[PDB]
């Protein structure tokens, strides 16, 4: 007689036993695959008489796990909630994960693992470095800090701070580098010839602590009249005093600071140490005019050779540049 053909081959689907043919009478059952369900479950099927397998209703669809697409404080990345796809998880700035960072939709249709929670980044209160003080620290949670709260030390007086007076409640719930405090002295600076040093009266002499210079008439200073007390144990400089020149010529237009001046007026007490300026001389054969430079170096000034001071003819300083 007749036999039914090979049963079709439905989505997701199992059929047991999977035969080429069968007589009539035999039976066949239709399962969906594990992950998969449909509407009616399990559907059988007899092979009749006329060999043909009536019509098949089953359609199986991925089971779908509960819904996972808010994390408070954080993302979800996920296409849709269904067997057997994989959701990822991350956290907001200042949150860490606290789960594992992705979930599978199981054949069963829950979560695997479990579904993860957002969590407050805290730092405990931070330790004081030795002879250092908390000047900036308040607990922003509990008597916690949060991610990026800071804090900052200063040093003891007479201490200089080795590193840098600010911590930052890190990711990992500890803080970054404590800095160090140590006492640290510097000598007594010297008395400068011609000059005169103040500084305070007591033994040894500190960090930060300053001294102030100066230099008798005829002298200038040749750096700050101020220095303090580095943190290298040093002084920040040592100014010496130097003597002032006289104004090397009697009457002369020249350059000073960009500007011309007249040197008589300019400088009628003397020049200081370091006193730069240009003297006007003449391109003889071209007509014109252009300047050289002069220092005042410790009461010395060489007024440049190609210089002619006039005692009716045009002074080099009122000639056109070259
Ligand atoms: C807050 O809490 C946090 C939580 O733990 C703390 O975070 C930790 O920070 C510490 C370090 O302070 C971490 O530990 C250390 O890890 C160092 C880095 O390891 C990487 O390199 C290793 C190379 O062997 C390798 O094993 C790792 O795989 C790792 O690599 C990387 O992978 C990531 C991806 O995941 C990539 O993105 C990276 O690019 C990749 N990097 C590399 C290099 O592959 C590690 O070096 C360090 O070791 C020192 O201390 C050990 C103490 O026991 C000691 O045993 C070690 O030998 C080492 O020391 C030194 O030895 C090394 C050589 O091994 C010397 O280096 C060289 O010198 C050569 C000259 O001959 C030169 O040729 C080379 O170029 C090189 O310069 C080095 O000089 C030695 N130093 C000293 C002083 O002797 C240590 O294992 C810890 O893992 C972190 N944990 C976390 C969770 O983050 C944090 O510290 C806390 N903060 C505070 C403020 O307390
Ligand atoms: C910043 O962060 C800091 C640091 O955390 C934080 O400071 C903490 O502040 C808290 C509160 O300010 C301190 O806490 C606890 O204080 C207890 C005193 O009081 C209680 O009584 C008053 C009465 O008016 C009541 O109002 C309180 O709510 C509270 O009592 C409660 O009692 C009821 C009863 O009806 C219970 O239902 C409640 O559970 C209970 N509530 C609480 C919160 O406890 C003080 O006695 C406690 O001391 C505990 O825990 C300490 C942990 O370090 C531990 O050192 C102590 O020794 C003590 O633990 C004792 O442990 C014994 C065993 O080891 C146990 O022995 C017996 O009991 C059982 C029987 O079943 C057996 O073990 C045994 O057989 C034996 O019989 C004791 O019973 C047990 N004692 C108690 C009381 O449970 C708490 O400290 C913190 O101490 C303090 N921490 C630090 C480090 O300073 C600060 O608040 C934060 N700042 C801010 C702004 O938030
Ligand atoms: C108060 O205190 C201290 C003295 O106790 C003074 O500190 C000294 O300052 C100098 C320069 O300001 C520094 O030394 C050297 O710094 C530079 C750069 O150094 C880097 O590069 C080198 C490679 O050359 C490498 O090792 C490192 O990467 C390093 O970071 C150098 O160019 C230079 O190095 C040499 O100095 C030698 C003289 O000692 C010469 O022979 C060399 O030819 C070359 O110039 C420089 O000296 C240090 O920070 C420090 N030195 C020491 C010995 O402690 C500070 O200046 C002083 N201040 C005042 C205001 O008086
Ligand atoms: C101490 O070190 C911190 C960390 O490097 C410095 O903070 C940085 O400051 C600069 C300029 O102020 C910023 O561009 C950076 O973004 C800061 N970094 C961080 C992690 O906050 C700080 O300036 C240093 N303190 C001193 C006194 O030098």
């Amino acid at each position: 007689g007749r036999t039914c053909p090979k049963p079709d081959d439905l989505p997701f689907s199992t059929v047991v036993p999977l035969k080429t043919f069968y007589e009539p009478g035999e039976e066949i059952t239709y399962s969906c695959k594990p992950g998969y369900v449909s509407r009616g479950g399990m559907r059988k099927f007899i092979c009749p008489l006329t060999g043909l397998w009536p019509i098949n209703t089953l359609k199986c669809t991925p089971r779908v796990c509960p819904f996972a697409g808010i994390l408070e404080n954080g993302a979800v990345r996920y296409t849709t909630f269904e067997y057997p796809n994989t959701i990822s998880f991350s956290c907001n700035t200042g949150f860490y994960l606290n789960g594992a960072d992705s979930a599978k939709c199981t054949e069963e249709g829950k979560w695997s693992p479990e579904l993860p929670v957002c969590a407050p980044i805290i730092c405990p209160p931070p330790s004081i470095p030795t002879f250092a003080t908390l000047r900036v620290y308040k607990p922003s949670a509990g008597n916690n800090s949060l991610y990026r709260d800071t804090a900052v030390f200063e040093c003891l007086p007479q201490h200089a701070m080795f590193g840098n007076d600010t911590i930052t409640c890190t990711t990992h719930g500890n803080w970054t580098k404590l800095p160090e405090c140590r006492e640290v002295k510097c000598p007594f600076p010297s008395r400068p010839d011609n000059g005169f040093v103040n500084y305070p009266a007591k033994p040894t002499l500190y960090y930060k602590d300053k001294a102030t210079f100066g230099c008798h008439d005829g002298y200038s200073l040749d750096g700050p009249e101020e220095i303090e007390c580095t943190k290298l144990g040093n002084w920040s400089a040592m100014p010496s005093c130097k003597a002032s020149c006289k104004v090397p010529v009697k009457k002369a237009t020249v350059v000073y600071q960009g500007e011309r001046v007249k040197i008589q007026e300019k400088f009628k007490n003397g020049m200081l140490h370091g006193d730069k300026v240009s003297f006007f001389c003449k391109n003889k054969e071209k007509k014109c005019s252009y300047t050289e430079d002069a220092q005042c170096i410790d009461g010395t000034i060489e007024v440049p050779k190609c210089f002619k001071e006039h005692s009716w003819k045009t002074d080099a300083s009122d000639v056109k540049p070259c």
